[PDB]
């Protein structure tokens, strides 16, 4: 591309590898932001710190969430007990980088738990076990079969009219998404608007009312996106509103 | 402020997904020191992706890692088993794209070995079959607190970084987890510190303010330890003033 390419901050998530805490981010998180314009850096759980976070935004011109198998952590959104698999630094510095880029009016990005830390940042809730709702469809991939098969084409979604999802797919109202999660969107705040649904009524895209570009996926729209138009168009349109962010930044 | 330091990951292949890591504790070492630590990956050793990102750069920081730097990139052949093309690509691309710029470089173990090949150096790739040198290899079977344990001494070269940094002591012990070390160092390099067996523990480059590589890992438990901590410090002080350089233009 001939392009100034935006700074896209993307959090990390936690690991233990050989014995040592490990800060990790899935490479097909970044072959979708470089394919579509984008300059990544990745953000450790140490950048939550609020002295550390503050000299950084600045220099951010987009904030990206990747998914994760990990939840969040229950009693984030009010909830008692735990779940399996917590990543509680990253939920620290989720919830911090998504309430200060929604002031700065920073273009988000978010995908699977990044929907939920969207979801539960703007004080909305989660359903921790989406199987034990009998009225959804089975959203969990089948972890013993091979990575190819587990992010297929799992059900459809439908495009709630007026928001980011219709500005961007004017002709699709519906088509096919994977589905890679056993939590889901129970209660989503008044501050957020719903942009799409699956046949089952599960809230499967989010977006934040009165911001420029703040848009929140269910499914995983980085798997091989350069080969999938809708996944191509989604990430295109999270880019132009970086590069819109930053010509606004100069209207202020 | 906190001087913006870009942090080199590493490639793993983790649940059948390749990714891009970075252990905390480097991270750890430079939040201490009062640097703002960003992981820089692989995809970025694009030059006109590098070229963007140089100047909001203060410092580079390159950690230790279990693979190796592959032979061919200083004109050797064999194989590499534990390689990582996505980081050797990388690193010698900031290395000497920083060298160009006089940011400031701080280099760890493979950190070291990626600071002699990129500037026209070359690498023993099996130090332990070398009879004359001392075993700097770790023992994995061991417990990680003895892993980076105190294992050989280092004598410091005097007139370079080193004797800046620590004015009044030569020689002093550190860990040693490598199996691969510096064979021939370019003259754009300066030898900072060798172990008793003459085997090169630590470089610096000569023309540039402060582009310094250890054999050694100063980041476990940095804070905690005398030269661990005045390293760390000295790479933050150094960043600081190329930061004030680029405010006076
Ligand atoms: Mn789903
Ligand atoms: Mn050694």
């Amino acid at each position: 591309n001939i392009m100034n390419n935006p700074v896209i901050g993307v959090v990390m998530c936690r690991n233990r590898l050989k014995g040592h805490a490990t800060q990790t981010l899935q490479e097909k998180y970044l072959n979708a932001i470089i394919h579509a314009g984008g300059l990544p850096i990745a953000l450790p759980h140490a950048l939550a710190e609020p002295s550390l976070l503050e000299q950084l935004l600045p220099k951010l011109d987009g904030i990206y969430l990747p998914g994760s198998p990990s939840n969040v952590q229950p009693h984030l959104y009010g909830e008692n007990g735990d779940e399996p698999d917590a990543d509680p630094g990253r939920d620290l510095l989720s919830m911090a980088i998504i309430n200060a880029a929604l002031e700065r009016r920073i273009p988000i990005f978010a995908i699977c738990r990044g929907l939920q830390e969207l979801v539960v940042a703007t004080g909305g809730s989660l359903h921790r076990k989406l199987c034990e709702q009998p009225e959804l469809l089975e959203h969990r991939e089948d972890p013993e079969l091979p990575v190819e098969q587990q992010y297929a084409p799992s059900h459809e979604v439908q495009v709630e009219e007026g928001g980011l999802l219709s500005a961007l797919l004017p002709e699709c109202s519906n088509f096919w998404v994977n589905s890679l999660h056993g939590q889901g969107a129970k209660v989503v705040s008044p501050r957020l608007r719903v942009e799409a649904r699956s046949p089952d009524g599960l809230v499967e895209a989010v977006s934040v009312i009165n911001h420029p570009f703040a848009l929140g996926v269910q499914w995983h729209p980085e798997w091989n996106s350069s080969e999938y138009a809708l996944s191509r168009i989604l990430f295109e349109g999270f880019i132009t509103a970086c590069q819109h962010h930053i010509a606004e930044k100069q209207r202020l």
